[PDB]
């Protein structure tokens, strides 16, 4: 950092020298407002004393990419060395001198963030930055856990993902310092193309040899909405209406396939087939929003439920059922990234697209490290440490499984959400009552759950899609129908079905209300409807 | 002129932000060892910048609004010199423009050199050009439709100039307003080389399937544009789609392989590289295959319509004014196409700009035309289609040696050896066969490339400064002008007397023959001699 200095030094008297000539070409000019000659000399020394101060600041900036550089590599022993850590003893030293410097380099490299200008460096340093704020301190548990308990390798295994994710956030950091030199979702880009590609004449040869083939990115089309709408998390509702809508866009255009082929004509027919494949295309769009409003709806509840009866599982020093649960646990978080990952697909927003994709990757890197930490509590189950490492990954579990179903349903539409959870819970009310009918106690209670949980999801998206708008009056309405369904429908439902379960499970069987059950049913029905129908006021299309 | 108030409030504050700056940078070198002192100092100095750049977007906003005025006024004044009704006054009204055209002219290049875009540069850059080229014509058309108010062709000469310098200066107007955002297809295919690669571990197989296949689609229109044009060989268009289909599946070879990931990967980096450098090598090939193709013959067009004018036909003249029109077009359109692959960018902008003007000239020159199908005996008339025609002629010979030097001469060579070599054979064959109109083209063909050779070799050798590498390859074009041109045009003019006469006479063939292979060999000859300067 000295041969910047001294160049440093030599750019600022070089500033000072333009300076000194800037004021005295301004102080020439401020006698004159009417010289165009001062003028001029005024606005030739502005420009070369900005390129003086010009070439000062970026001297400036070389200078902080050099500190920082050297600062990484100084965590990156660090980490080196907390990872190599012996007994609890050197280990509890190692942090107590590494958060420091990974204070320094955090506030270095956030600067050096706000420096950058490629918004793809910029995004790379920000995850990098926040994947090594979470990753040192776990890095430390981890490696307590390792010292502690060196008879379980799932600790072994977690201490070293985590190093290796620092160790990524490292390199993150750095390429995204150094490099100093220079957005839809997949299926809506290629919907839009395919909706602007299709007003050529391709009987030509120039767009038939060149072009792609009219036919092949509606087949790759087709293979997307195939490949959301064949998802295990699909239901036959969405799938056959996929198929429908996929051989009805393939008619559509072999319709104007024959209509473009005998045209040629610079016509008419063939207008009538354009503005039929672009309405074809409009209502597979919306046929893919539905599907995946469907998948936001159904698949969005019991969020954290595999991991639940991991840890009762692991809490009981199991072994084989942990590992059972635990693939289990693995499936259904690799469902909801799917999901996730599907939502991410057919959505037009820049931003919510990157936002769902990195906290859904993020989940899914933390998915074997939460297994893991089961498996070794349930290895070590009279264990303090290892309960607390247990906590801890449920707990940043469960954020991580917030911040995924807060990012996918800012990402979508709200009253999207609103009209299928409508849908699905009057469904599900029809389910419950006829559970009722037949006194299922099983169906009863697995109905009632669900409309719960489906109340609950509304409520919370409600919410998140309430705060979006400034405090006014449509807010105010519409909380209030909020908390409305909150306090009141949802727990009156709640007692109802405990009442009708305990009259069914029961020495003497009792004859409970069936009427009021009904009542408290179609409550959380037409709370949910009116609910829907005070957040549809305020706008019009 | 009413923003000087901001100007000078500016000026104060970038006064006061200097002086600060000044004595911040004096307390860090007094202490050149201080993180305050000179983290102050690169706080003033960004202050300072800060304040000195809304100086600077303040001054060329005024320079923007001072250019708007002498626009309006170069307007109002050239609606003035077309409405002009008498000699007097036209001449009066040219008097008070010229001098304010210069002044437009001016500003107009400072704020094309100071335009934050690239593209609008070149198009403000043409249009005033345009403007600067066609008032003088504008002077002589109101002139001369002033003094023949009967030919409306005149008339429609004047206000076609007119109305192109009207777009002239409304152009002016778009491109120097809106700053909002080396060649065409050149930039994206040096682009696409330059993201091609990015990051091994961190790549995402829905993150740059947008950005590569989006580019290569991009590049696959801008070479369909060169490929399937009114003048390339079908052979080169096959062979650029072939190159075309390569580079896609070289593209989706290598998503497939960054799917994997950085080791067995650099090998589908490479031919992705080999297959875009080998389109490359194709589009350029192209060019140098319409370039010695299409410029051999530059007056045809121009001189049959001057002659059917200067007769006085009507439907003759028009159907020369469509052929010249459509030359117009296929010259404009080779212009463009060698333009978007060269990386000369000043040479673009010079063989864009030549090329705007020509085809702003072509319209012209029809308008001669119909001033001579109409009135042949007219004294002005004569001297209309004079001018046109020499302005005509001066644009081609422009144009022809501005793409010649945005264009590689090694590859002219070896397309125009190639191409007169086929020729030679097509005259040699159609002497066999005894075509009359076959060794007619086929000479003409041939004498027209080996010209444009000697043109092409003559403006070359001139940047260079005269020595034996000079010398060496000056005595080889001289012997080929002087001595095979000679030796050919005779020969096949013997054939086409005494073939085409009663005595049928076998022409000499093998002195035929003779000179064929010695035209051939001579181009060759001039190339291998040219050749020697570097190896790599």
């Amino acid at each position: 950092s000295q041969f910047l200095k001294e160049e440093l030094v030599v750019a600022v008297e070089d500033v000072r020298k333009q300076g000194d000539l800037m004021k005295s070409a301004a102080g020439e000019f401020a006698d004159d407002p009417s010289s165009s000659v001062k003028r001029g000399n005024m606005v030739r020394a502005a420009r070369a004393l900005l390129s003086a101060v010009t070439r000062l600041l970026i001297l400036a900036d070389m200078a902080d990419v050099y500190k920082l550089l050297v600062q990484l590599k100084v965590v990156e022993d660090g980490i080196l060395k907390l990872r190599n850590a012996g007994n609890e003893q050197d280990l509890g030293i190692q942090y107590k001198a590494l958060k420091p410097e990974v204070d320094k380099l955090n506030i270095m490299a956030a600067k050096r963030q706000q420096e950058l200008k490629d918004v793809g460096n910029r995004d790379q340093m920000a995850a990098a930055r926040g994947i090594l704020q979470k990753n040192v301190p776990i890095l430390y548990t981890a490696s307590q856990a390792c010292l502690q308990h060196p008879d379980v390798a799932a600790y072994k295994a977690n201490r070293d993902l985590i190093y290796k994710q620092l160790q990524q956030a490292v390199t993150g950091i750095s390429n995204a310092a150094q490099a100093t030199a220079s957005s839809g979702g997949e299926l809506a880009y290629a919907l839009n193309n395919f909706d602007k590609q299709i007003i050529v004449d391709p009987l030509s040869f120039s767009e038939e040899r060149f072009r792609p083939s009219l036919e092949e990115r509606l087949e790759s089309i087709i293979s997307g909405a195939a490949l959301m709408a064949d998802s295990s998390c699909t239901r036959d509702d969405r799938r056959e209406r996929i198929v429908a809508e996929c051989n009805a866009v393939r008619q559509a255009l072999q319709d104007l396939l024959s209509e473009y082929m005998g045209n040629a004509g610079r016509s008419d027919a063939l207008n009538s087939a354009i503005d039929k494949m672009t309405k074809k295309t409009r209502d597979l769009r919306r046929q893919l929003r539905k599907a995946v409003m469907d998948h936001v709806s159904d698949s969005f509840l019991e969020t954290n439920v595999p991991l639940l009866v991991l840890i009762e599982a692991a809490k009981n020093g199991n072994e084989k059922e942990v590992k059972e649960y635990a693939q289990v646990f693995r499936e259904h978080a690799n469902k909801l990234i799917e999901v996730a990952n599907l939502a991410c697909s057919i959505s037009n927003n820049e931003e919510g697209v990157k936002l769902v994709r990195m906290s859904a990757s993020q989940l899914e890197a933390l998915c074997p490290q939460v297994i893991n930490a089961a498996l070794a509590l349930a290895a070590k189950p009279q264990s303090k440490l290892a309960q607390e490492n247990m906590d801890l990954f449920k707990e940043q579990w469960e954020k991580q499984v917030r911040v995924l179903t807060d990012a996918v349903d800012d990402i979508t539409s709200i009253d999207d959400f609103l009209a299928v959870s409508e849908n699905h819970i009057l469904e599900d009310v029809n389910k419950c009552v006829i559970a009722l009918q037949e006194k299922d106690v099983d169906g009863l209670d697995r109905t009632a759950g669900a409309i719960r949980g489906r109340a609950a999801r509304v409520i919370h998206v409600v919410t998140s899609e309430m705060d979006n708008y400034e405090p006014g009056v449509y807010t105010e309405k519409v909380l209030e129908a909020t908390k409305l369904l909150s306090n009141t429908v949802m727990p009156r439902f709640t007692e109802q079905v405990e009442a009708a379960v305990e009259a069914l499970s029961s020495d003497p069987a009792q004859p409970m209300d069936e009427n009021e059950f009904i009542d408290a049913s179609r409550l959380v029905y037409d709370g949910i409807r009116d609910i829907r129908k005070a957040v549809l006021m305020i706008r019009t299309p």
